[PDB]
């Protein structure tokens, strides 16, 4: 089955790999070092053994490739997937004012969690309706729509990496040097969160794109079913702009980890059945992908499990 | 043996590998997303059946090391592996007069061939011992020597970004950022040769360090054997000054390919019979690998088979 690499992958840690302290101070499972390919020409890897929300995945990669870095168009989406990183700025900032909001994400794991949903409700309608405090709070900064399409040079510019690859895609397509890089040796040591999408590449051969993306570090349980479908997205949809068939995804994995407490959630999804792979329809009659909104991506026959509870990594 | 995903690569792409067009207009076979793993604790990954002079690969590893950047270094340990590219742009400078050297090392391939090796005498004796010329045509620039500890910054500086991650690794070590990088986008579309090793990644699990490196494009026959033992030497190097044991060497690959006109010297070193794996002998008190001389590092048990006759790629 087109995602049995992923299930592999669980499986790998779960038998092979060794205990590593992490950052967070969980505990983790680790291996480093791995390979997964996924052939896209035999339907799209949104697996099916859990449910991951196509919906979620396409409205954040929309904001990647219009170089967008304010939480406000995901909000409009209802897409809270950085939602965290903005509330950030506004709890630690010399503008906040109300309950306790350190440690914010980590305590919310029973009593305190009541007053954070209220304060991120307060954040979020602000941030959708409140210009100015959208700008300041709501930004994120260094994230990938910034490093992919307004890179910051030396010299005082911006550059389009993503717009220019594209370019060379369709004009050199045989060309090893169609990198995209989202990891800035100037950034990283102050950086929130260095990109943990460190690196993609593109290939063309006979027709079809590829691409691989060097991720430094894969939280297994949450963040690679997203991760496989986001940049599985990116390679069909740039395949479509240059007029090209679909080829591999390939994901390659710096510290790819299984953290302690999603033990049970991995050993509850590898005695689930893969389910055929749903199929990925991009609009025939537009081709800039730049301008590419909700309605012009659609998967077909897709058929999740259910969703698996967590706690938060 | 410890080089046999070395030949099983050769191999992959003997049998299954496809023509792909490229940037010289050689012909290629090449395949897209690979890994070779290199386990350290057992010999030193120098091929046997092919010969693959360590002496060159120690001397320009501390070239890099040092920051250093000018052929000068290089020349003084009789190691010819850049000189071509310093070559460059003594040629088609304002400052050359001589015969042709257009296309140099294109048309190099046989009555040429020998005023060539005359100019090139001439530029090297000169770069050791002119000052002047050595700052102006022995200086390569933005090579992996000033990527990894002198990197340019928007704010007028330079970074040391090599410096600064074994600093992390030895007071982090757990930490899953340990990214040293030589792609900036600034400068790739516009430099001689945008790095083909693109990124690097150590990882310390138990007492033992490991790298993966992420290598866009790989020249199958000529460059890989040289690009193993580089990393692979990195890999020791980095573990030494950080008092840890030696894992894995990770060897990834975007376009592992095999010229056209490398098919025979390939089938020739596939009959070849692997030799037990040299041992690696560092320097037990000395431990500073920037302050590292060619003495520092000792090869034990080298035993190759003859050398390859080639066409250069
Ligand atoms: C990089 C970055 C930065 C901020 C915030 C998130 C991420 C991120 O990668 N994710 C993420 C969430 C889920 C997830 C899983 C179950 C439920 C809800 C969300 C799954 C995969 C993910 O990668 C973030 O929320
Ligand atoms: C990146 C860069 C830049 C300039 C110049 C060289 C390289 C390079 O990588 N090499 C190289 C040479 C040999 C080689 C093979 C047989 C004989 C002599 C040399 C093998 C592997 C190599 O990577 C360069 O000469
Ligand atoms: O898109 C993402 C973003 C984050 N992570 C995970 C990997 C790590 O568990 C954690 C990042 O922590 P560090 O690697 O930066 O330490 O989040 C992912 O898996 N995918
Ligand atoms: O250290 C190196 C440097 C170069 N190459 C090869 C790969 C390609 O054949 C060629 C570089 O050409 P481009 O990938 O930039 O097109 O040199 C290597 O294998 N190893």
């Amino acid at each position: 089955m087109l995602e049995q690499p992923y299930l592999d992958l669980a499986k790998k840690v779960l038998d092979e790999g060794h205990f590593k302290p992490d950052r967070t101070h969980t505990g983790t499972y680790s291996i480093f070092g791995h390979q997964m390919r996924f052939d896209l020409s035999k339907g799209f890897p949104l697996l099916t053994t859990k449910k991951v929300p196509f919906g979620l995945i396409k409205s954040e990669l929309l904001w990647f490739l219009h170089g967008d870095t304010n939480i406000r168009f995901l909000l409009q989406h209802r897409n809270h997937i950085w939602d965290e990183w903005a509330f950030e700025k506004w709890v630690k900032s010399d503008e906040y004012h109300g309950p306790d909001m350190t440690d914010f994400g980590h305590r919310s794991q029973p009593e305190f969690a009541a007053v954070y949903h209220e304060e991120m409700a307060k954040f979020d309608d602000r941030v959708l309706h409140d210009d100015a405090f959208a700008a300041k709070y709501g930004d994120l900064g260094l994230v990938y729509g910034s490093q992919w399409r307004a890179w910051h040079t030396s010299k005082g510019d911006t550059i389009d990496q993503l717009g220019d690859v594209i370019e060379q895609i369709k004009t050199h397509p045989y060309s090893r040097r169609l990198i995209v890089s989202a990891w800035n040796p100037e950034d990283v040591p102050t950086m929130a969160l260095p990109p943990c999408h460190t690196l993609y590449q593109f290939y063309v051969n006979d027709g079809k794109l590829s691409l691989q993306l060097y991720q430094r570090s894969a939280d297994i349980f949450l963040g690679v079913p997203f991760n496989i479908a986001s940049y599985a997205l990116l390679t069909h949809l740039v395949a479509h702009e240059c007029g090209l068939e679909v080829g591999e995804f390939i994901h390659t994995f710096g510290d790819a980890h299984l953290y302690v407490n999603h033990l049970d959630q991995i050993k509850e999804q590898l005695s689930r059945t893969p389910r055929p792979a749903p199929t990925l329809q991009l609009n025939p009659d537009k081709h800039d992908i730049f301008d590419f909104d909700m309605k012009d991506i659609k998967l077909l026959n897709y058929d999740p499990y259910p969703a698996i509870k967590a706690p938060v990594a």
